[PDB]
């Protein structure tokens, strides 16, 4: 009844009035590539390290099953597909989303969306949480708050699915292309603090050919950050 | 993202851009009660006696998984739930649909929808095919042909699911109610013929407490027709 016209992402969509976590359901269940798992609300939504992701009714909480046939070294770029897709959808609705490396989307430095990619081999789950009309925690924002009016949730869904399908199809043929789109939509040229084993500060200059964040410390030392258990903080 | 407010039917919805048959998928897949299987198009859609059901893009082709903890003699009424649900939805859209025993819905005697119920052990699969904006076989009709305009397919889905959930929840408590709703929306008082071995003709008087069609032959003999591989047409 949805009449989606995408090639891979959206071939099938499993909708839930409520679920524990779309990412958990997607990782656990036997699902075909391109299947989208979406729920009105999540009772156990999470980000990295099992951190709580508030998922009340009004937001877009979904996961996509992917089985990218590309080199291993390219797999880490899947998170970027999600971030860019969200940014493109926000721009369609005239909202200025910017990427906070490597998985967040901010609007005026307030978090409007988060991307979580999980994989156990050939099966990769791309999770996306986007605040639309729902109430949000402090430090966050939503499409409704930025526009001053409610936004049809299904319209956001259709837009995002269309963008992700296009981005994914091109990623399979040219896995390097996504990097340019990230650069063009990422917050750069500002001081950041990298949190992990210890921490250091510097100017976020750009991302390299592997998607690593390039940071220039005051001494002039250049560090390349690989995303894993490391958190980025703006000053 | 659909934000369905139903209690049971629609708690989960599995959408397909393309599928062989929603009924076949519902029968062979483990699915929680209330799960709706829906597809833009069916390649192997079928009615009674495996007869092909044209299911092109534009129509509403779906199946609902049920498991009625109701007595053993009420189960044949499930088909009526589907038929009445369709009639109610059509009325909301300014269309007067009437039920042709035992599973068809006609508009000015042209078929606009068909219902197919298949009980498979534990669960019962309620299949409904409704012509909305799609092309239909000669002699048939659609909501678009009746209204002369493009009808939003998702709005029809929402309406039907809402009606079915209400009808089903009541059916679980008051299983006899559906019979009177059928009687008041069924084509009666007309002549019909029953094909096959031992064929005969007569006036379709009403349906009894078991949903059997009551026919009065010209001799005065009364026959009761059960919903089997029964082929019934008007005269
Ligand atoms: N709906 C929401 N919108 C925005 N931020 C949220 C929401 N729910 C939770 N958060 C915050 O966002 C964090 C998201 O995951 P996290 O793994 O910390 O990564 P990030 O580095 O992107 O902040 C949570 O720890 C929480 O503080
Ligand atoms: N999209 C459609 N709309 C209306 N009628 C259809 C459609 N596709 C098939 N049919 C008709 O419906 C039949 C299948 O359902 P069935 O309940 O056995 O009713 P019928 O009494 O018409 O044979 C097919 O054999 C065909 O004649
Ligand atoms: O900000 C992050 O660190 C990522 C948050 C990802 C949230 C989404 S909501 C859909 C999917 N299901 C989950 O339990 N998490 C992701
Ligand atoms: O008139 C009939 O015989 C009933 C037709 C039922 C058609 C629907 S379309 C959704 C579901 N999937 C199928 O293959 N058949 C039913």
């Amino acid at each position: 009844m949805l009449g989606l016209k995408t090639s891979i992402i959206g071939r099938r969509v499993i909708y839930f009035q409520e679920i524990t976590s779309t990412n958990e359901f997607a990782k656990t269940s036997y699902l075909e590539e391109g299947t989208v798992i979406v729920a009105d609300k999540q009772t156990m939504g999470h980000g990295r390290l099992n951190r709580k992701w508030e998922s009340p009714e009004g937001g877009l909480w979904l996961s996509i099953v992917l089985s990218p046939k590309v080199p291993q070294k390219d797999l880490p770029k899947i998170v970027f597909l999600g971030a860019v897709g969200v940014v493109e959808t926000l721009k369609e609705f005239s909202i200025d989303g910017r990427i906070k490396w490597p998985n967040d989307v901010l609007v005026n430095y307030k978090k409007i969306a988060g991307v979580l990619v999980e994989g156990k081999g050939d099966k990769i789950v791309l999770g996306i949480g986007l605040n639309v009309n729902n109430k949000v925690p402090n430090g966050a924002t939503s499409m409704k708050l930025e526009l001053g009016s409610e936004v049809p949730l299904l319209s956001v869904f259709r837009s995002l699915i269309t963008n992700l399908d296009r981005l994914y199809l091109n990623f399979l043929k040219n896995p390097m292309d996504i990097l340019n789109l990230v650069r063009d939509n990422m917050i750069l040229g500002v001081r950041v603090k990298i949190l992990g084993d210890g921490s250091f500060e510097g100017i976020a200059e750009d991302i390299d050919d592997f998607g690593r964040l390039i940071i220039r410390l005051d001494s002039g030392e250049v560090k390349k950050v690989i995303y894993g258990d490391v958190s980025l903080r703006f000053l």
